[PDB]
């Protein structure tokens, strides 16, 4: 406490004087420009928020830990991933489409976003709940995003747009019938799996490569909701997932999730029958069966939710040695993208932020901007120097690479021996799904087609039959009926709609 | 169509070639950096959100047109006001505490934001739907708002919190009690007033100046949801208002407010047993009646909502020749506060977008800055100058003024004769709800109670006890039972919450 | 050093590979999208500039110490001026119109803007090179700075701009009389003397108060240079202050300067026959001497250019208990201005900056937004709160407050017994300048007014006659000979110019 | 002119009152919080300055006009360079290492940078006045522009950073040859030659392939300063080249360049024995002379300088159909990074300024974001869609593109037959520089090296004798002897530098 001390302080640290009234002239006259702690506060107040996410805006994390119980030391140099390391996380878990202030019981996809605090920086595993994804191109994603979004002239959701963008793209089967089946609707995030989708590569220490896929797999289970139960639940508390999350932790209870790998050798990568490059694509675990790593566990909440999960910053592109990006162009895409909408989102100096700096010693060759908190005094800004200021100089080629070879082209990727739209889509509806799960999802699909604009409609009962005839034959005659669940978070029709 | 034309551009207007797929080496092959069709639409896309409104976020609105009926020159010069005038108008509507993708069917305040592009500039009266505020002086705002939003850690509302800041501020009781009222649950925007709150200045030709208050009654009629319709329809259709308004205009029914005064002579406004100046007060309508101006009707959707709606910027600041501000605290800090949110939010030429520009020409001493439109040309810089280029210079008192006279301080207003915190909310209570409306309102707040930290119930018991005894010892008997509503948006208790 | 180190890391603290060749198909093909240390370097690179500031963008500074000598402990309690007391200082000094690359040796004001880093918080006295300034009312001041500047078309600096203000603006008189006479042209900052130029308000511990003026003497002396001088150095060392401060602190050469204060008793203020809230005034050292205070030394150069002086953001709001603001209505204006201003340039976050940081806890009611490095944890966001985190409410009349009474106007401050515009320029050009010193005056006057429009010539003959017969006169005789000194960042006249 | 008005508006278009005088109580009074006019005026003001350009800061330029005079139609179907067409330009001219407001005639590059508002697009050809660049390689770039600004601790520029950077990348040499040379410091930007430097893509109506070089061949012939001469501009007329460009095209006088281009057929690419991939290097007029194109005039200035020129935005991403980049490296990163820095110096619609639209339509999958002028209505966000709404989906190798393979590595480029890092400067010294020129270039050289750090130094030694033996020792024995120019713009050597 100063001697001059009230209680609180304005930005320079002194005594504000008042928290409650405003500086006039008189207790009945006008405020004075002067009140320079009222213009602090207020303009601090107007500056307050920031760019949501686009997209995965609603969401909440907690950190915790990661220990590796398994050998995998002959697939990957990456230290995290060396036998017995532990490594602490941060993990923020979110929807897809809505604001930051939708419910959190929507049906859609949920994000699985995991950093690993590792002794050679910062490792990004940016996941969803799902194994796969709607496309397999990045310059579709954009498309994409709006047709999950808002009408440009009333601003509402419609089931129109999404069906129309969905049946104008076949490469979405795969995720649809996904997301349209049991897991579009998580009891909570404790109750989910999470996954990495993409195939990465990971590099021993002698240089021998493997694509590898990442599984993390609930011991809690997975439990689902009905559309009615999350409906109820987005009236009710819109914030249930954030709230769990909350209070287990809060209770001692932690969630575990077990990690699994599949590796495929690299030259198998390129003649799979299934291509591993295409993030619409699963690969069998007859073929490639999945590998123990280890645990992760959440176990400790933020102390404060906007400067630890709101600012956090993940990216594809923070990988570290041993661990590479792969040639599946939603991968190379991603790998711009997140640091780009972080700059504008937070700031220049995003990763300068506590949750965003790593545990080692960083010395990278950039300097100057806005809200530079940790400046690297007199430094050479260039290389190579005489002042004894390193850099780095490897040439030749980079150990987390592949070859390429061809003409500049924009066409889809060639298909493999079994690769196709539909099949796979197919074998989770008529293998995977017991009877009740095939219920709930033709009840489910008709729903979300209840009030699509007729001729979207024609063109998803053909999509919905290339998938399977049977239950493309029931979704149809329950749509011609008018029947359906509703839709936690979506509708069509009416005149603020296509 | 240009001879290389190919269904789209980029932002240089040159040919896109594709929108669906990015450029490779060859099929199989990694993205190119020059694909720059990837890079600027990618780029814009993780520009595009823009941080919402604090407070006010989720809303939406029309355009329409308001016309004078009646003849009020002797109380205004304000050309918008004159005899036979039609104004066309911009309506944006919203609630307060939740974020941009919140339900619109919480418990809250609803704004009620209302542009009129005057012959003599855009005249902005930024209202809500009730008559009152909970706050008389501006410094306490920022601390309120912050109050109805989410806990620092856990990232959940919380009515601990609410109660906890309500219960210490008692000038708020007046607009609580209107609050956990009927009123706080609209059916639709369409069925509730909206009203200036704010005494004004009104000035006449010859320069004699009345206080006004603003009064726009729905011809629609005032209808409410109850709280367990307000929380079915926050699950089944987060965007209830915003689709019921665009749906009615789109069929034609076009929603109607009649405009009323109340006008004070000035030297009244001095003396008057309430304070005028209090935002926390009506002003009887026994002692200053109702005078109708004219009507208000909308009749035109957006045909953009991000760009016409989003984007709108208003301002109390926006007065006009005829109309001014008051003594009135809150008033004076609004005066300064949405213009500096609306450089950050939108930008520092957010009116020169076309949603904000007025009808008449502006020539304003302002140049330069990032993204200006309209530029004007070598048009001088400085005044006086000898160049021909017009300034404004008018010397004395203004006209729109009012005396002052005191030391500086920061205290609370003076108290009129009749004033204090609860009579006006207990006068409400008693007289003017009925004996439904009071059961309900039990109810409300006996759920909006439950599961508050127990030392805030207590305070809110005497908080009540001071509204009226009778209704305090009503909600206290039942909180004291744990029995009461769920209140749609709010919850309180357990691991997460205070 | 971790185990794969390369010499460097990219932002996520993983080794970078090479800060020297991009990622390539090849060593003969493209660049590919994933070279994602590439890109981190590039949009890094792309947002280091930030917006100069306006005015003051060139210049540079030290760090240093203030020790208290005598004792004031009657005039104010502030720690900072307390007997014996040292205090950590940084001083950034400044040239007015020109951008960030522009010569340091042009003709122009110098800003002299101190910090003390005081025990109660940061105190800024934020001056300039002379004890009074061109305007009295900051509705100008936009106006002044954007004439000072460059033609909106051509992009050229024109005297004729510059002096078509002066002259409609005679209240420049006083403030243009110093800068064209010697000392508009230092030798160095560390042969300059500063000024606060402003009346501030102490308060001491008994609550009396003292109207104060901050003079700041060189013990290096006053030394000047030439116009043909100043010009040869701008060709030569356009840097030329800059190095000369940073070469004298490493050479152990440490300028300093005597602080004086004058103290006029809080009546007297208001019955002088100058105004001393004009700051178009100096007030007599004969009625009013000055008093030792304490010395200012500067010894420490800065480490990092950017960090500590370009992001240094130093504000007159920045007040300590015992030191206020008055009422000059500029010094009022800046109240509010540079906060704004950093805002913008900086950051919302800029006072979290090691530079603008107090040595003090800072416990301040603002939360969240951008680059929000220190973080509040779960500390309350409301007040009153029952959970034990503090505020401030004390209330009644300020300790730094002052009396007024009146209507809202825009008018001129009312003329004391001995104010005028030209009267106190007139002192300096007859009493203080010794004949060379008129002589030069003469010559550089004449110069700047060479090319310059002839309607605006003849108002500055008008406008010189003014300050003194004599010396206006052979002003007018030098410039209808075209005779004149060429003024360093200046001129007038042709076919780009007014 | 409004009844009630006064000469100016505020923002909202009413009228301003007073740009003159605040709005305070009474006349002696402080100023109040409301007065609108001078919050406007001010935090305007207060975000005029945008981030200037990182390099190429200090420039201006003019628009004009191309006229194609031969038929160049067999080696490209672009509409701009058809027979007999013209095509309105803008022409920015530059330097590339000072900031905003430092000196015109520095020793440095010049900017060249045109574009042509064409029928399918704004064709962007951003140059400077030499046909090489430092550099091979993207990632090199931004340490070089580092080297060329300022110190980290004093803020100085210093030669020591300069050379040691350039003697640690001896691929620097041909151009720091040109650099030295008469043209590294042209008398006006009349006079000089334009080079778009690298290789371009034309591709024919057939899609026949060349290779492309530009030429802009000034009308005025190349005139030249000395190093003293540019001094002394540099002190007496900071913005020589701005100011001559202006009163030129003011007075009717119409500068001019030809353009003419070299055309490599596509295959003879590949095996030239200097790399036309690599931008160090000239490409020789015995082996592929030029050929004309057409006339380059410009004939009208800016009427508004920031608008027009400062807020323009050049980019070689803007190709338009017969033109795309090429393998070039140092091109392949500039076509990300103009774009990028552009949407944080202006902003993200920095294209939707009028000087950066096109004159055709655009019709772009790009919405919403801050300041969005030109909305999009209702059309659809998202392709394919069944709502009329087109776009582009053209499927396989891209007219513009060539071959690559590879495996992904970080190299320099392969040797062609007679590539190295000091032959064509040497060919540069020996056989194109006069003995006049040779003397003054050993002037500038020794100069340049004026108090560098003697083991940097001595690396400049070996640097030039490998350029030219000779030359080289007679570089050593200058510098030995301490003799040499002063280098506009730099030195080296003092406590403030290396
Ligand atoms: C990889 C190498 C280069 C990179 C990354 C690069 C980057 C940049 C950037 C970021 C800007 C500022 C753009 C803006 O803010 O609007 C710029 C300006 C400029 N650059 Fe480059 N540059 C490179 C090489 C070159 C070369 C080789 C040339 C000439 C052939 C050139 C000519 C220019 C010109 C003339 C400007 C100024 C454009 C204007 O007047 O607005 N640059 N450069």
């Amino acid at each position: 406490t100063t001697p001059h001390a009230t209680g609180s302080t304005r930005q320079n640290g002194a005594p504000a004087v008042s928290d409650r009234q405003s500086l006039t002239v008189g207790s009945e006259g006008p405020i004075v420009l002067h009140d320079t702690h009222l213009l602090e506060t207020h303009q601090h107040f107007n500056r307050m928020n920031i760019p949501e996410r686009r997209p995965h805006a609603k969401g909440s994390g907690a950190f915790g830990e990661f220990e590796v119980t398994e050998d995998v030391s002959k697939y990957t140099k990456a230290l995290v991933f060396q036998p017995g390391t532990k490594t602490e996380t941060l993990l923020r878990f979110s929807t897809v489409a809505g604001e930051l202030g939708s419910p959190d019981t929507w049906r859609d996809v949920r994000g699985f976003a995991l950093r690993f605090y590792t002794e050679e920086g910062n490792y990004d595993l940016v996941g969803n709940n799902t194994p796969i994804f709607f496309l397999r191109d990045p310059m579709k994603f954009t498309h994409f995003i709006r047709s999950q979004k808002r009408l440009p002239d009333s601003g509402l959701r419609d089931a129109t747009m999404q069906w129309d963008f969905w049946t104008n793209n076949p490469e979405s089967a795969h995720q649809v019938t996904y997301l349209m089946g049991p897991r579009g609707l998580p009891r909570t995030w404790r109750e989910m799996n999470g996954y990495g989708s993409h195939t990465y590569l990971w590099v021993n220490a002698q240089g021998e490569k493997h694509w590898v896929k990442y599984h993390f797999i609930s011991q809690q289970g997975v439990h689902n909701l009905s559309n009615d139960e999350a409906t109820k639940i987005a009236g009710e508390n819109a914030d249930f997932h954030r709230q769990d999350l909350f209070e287990s932790i809060a209770k001692g209870d932690h969630p575990k999730w077990d990690l699994y790998i599949q590796a495929i050798p690299y030259e198998e990568g390129k003649t799979y029958r299934f291509n591993p490059f295409d993030l619409t694509k699963t690969i069998s675990q007859k073929d490639y069966p999945r590998i123990k790593v280890g645990t992760l566990t959440l176990n400790r909440n933020p102390e404060n939710h906007f400067a630890q999960i709101e600012s956090a910053a993940f990216s594809p592109s923070n990988t570290v040695p041993g661990i590479g990006l792969s040639p599946d162009r939603m991968l190379l895409g991603r790998a711009f993208a997140y640091h780009d909408a972080q700059l504008y989102r937070v700031g220049a100096h995003v990763n300068q932020l506590p949750v965003n700096r790593p545990k080692n010693a960083v010395h990278n060759y950039a300097f100057e901007g806005q809200m530079w908190y940790d400046h690297t005094g007199d430094r050479s800004t260039y290389v190579p120097n005489s002042n004894g200021d390193s850099w780095s100089d490897e040439t030749g080629p980079v150990d987390d690479g592949w070859e390429a070879d061809g003409t500049l082209t924009r066409e889809a990727q060639a298909l493999r021996a079994d690769d196709d739209d539909f099949g796979q889509a197919g074998t989770l509806v008529r293998e995977v799904f017991s009877d009740q799960e095939r219920d709930d999802f033709v009840e489910t699909v008709a729903g979300a087609l209840k009030g699509v604009r007729q001729d979207v409609q024609a063109r998803a009962f053909e999509y919905w039959k290339n998938v399977d005839a049977t239950i493309g034959q029931r979704i149809e005659d329950e749509v011609k009926r008018h029947e359906g669940d509703g839709i936690p978070g979506v509708e069509a029709g009416g005149e603020a709609r296509i």
